[PDB]
């Protein structure tokens, strides 16, 4: 197998080369029996991490850059190990109807990464993912909300609608979702005893404001003026009642 640590990276290297990273990772490992001072430490440890990676086995890849981070502060790879880090949780993040640990795990890693090398090469491919892993979240959120909405349950409908554009608010379906919003705030309104309605019918009112003040661009402006235009047209009507007295809670 080997008899210092040159010729287990180099064989490590060997493998590598023509993708045997099984093998790789093995030899890269060997390197480590003569400890870790010896000249070619960094090396050996910044391409098991790779190795992992390129044998699809993430969660490894991940610790051993996190290792590789840990133990050489000064190597010039440091941020490229942080970012292909994080790029182990991206490829880990599964499709949004599936349970989304990984995605929260990738966007944090990525989003220390940004704040640690601001001016760094890889920083706009890192917010690029940024923003395909949070479109997934919020598409997870609006697709939840709209299956509530058809359920009939608008309340629920509603405050999904919102986590959405409060918590996503820069992925392409927060306009969307101020708008789904605004329609399910109106239909929870109508099903409501009168005196309950005014606030729903307002809340609606105030998505309105937050869409043309937030996406004032937005193609859904003239969608939404419809939404708003009666939301607010019953809202006047409810508030103009000189027989609705609305107790306290209902202001």
């Amino acid at each position: 197998r080997h008899s210092s640590p040159q010729e287990a990276f180099e064989r490590a290297m060997e493998f590598y080369n023509q993708g045997k990273y099984d093998r790789a990772i093995e030899y890269f490992k060997a390197v480590f029996t003569y400890g870790r001072t010896h000249e070619w430490a960094a090396d050996a440890q910044f391409y098991l991490a790779r190795a992992y990676y390129q044998n699809k086995e993430y969660l490894l890849a991940a610790s051993e850059y996190e290792r590789f981070i840990q133990i050489y502060q000064i190597d010039p790879r440091v941020p490229q190990a942080e970012y292909e880090r994080a790029m182990c949780y991206y490829k880990l993040s599964p499709p949004y109807e599936l349970d989304q640990t990984d995605t929260r795990k990738a966007i944090e890693a990525f989003q220390l990464f940004i704040d640690r090398y601001p001016n760094h090469e890889l920083v706009d491919d890192a917010t690029q993912k940024i923003r395909e892993l949070r479109a997934k979240l919020a598409r997870k959120q609006y697709e939840a909300a709209r299956l509530y909405e058809r359920r009939e349950l608008y309340e629920a409908a509603a405050v999904t609608y919102e986590a959405v554009f409060d918590a996503y608010p820069d992925t392409p379906w927060a306009d969307d979702a101020l708008v789904g919003a605004m329609r399910a705030y109106i239909a929870y309104a109508e099903q409501s005893v009168r005196a309950r309605q005014p606030e729903r019918y307002r809340r609606a009112v105030e998505l309105y404001e937050r869409l043309l003040q937030i996406f004032p661009d937005s193609p859904l402006l003239r969608t939404a003026e419809e939404l708003y235009t009666r939301a607010r047209q019953r809202l006047t009507e409810l508030e103009g009642d000189a027989s609705l007295a609305q107790g306290q809670r209902q202001n």
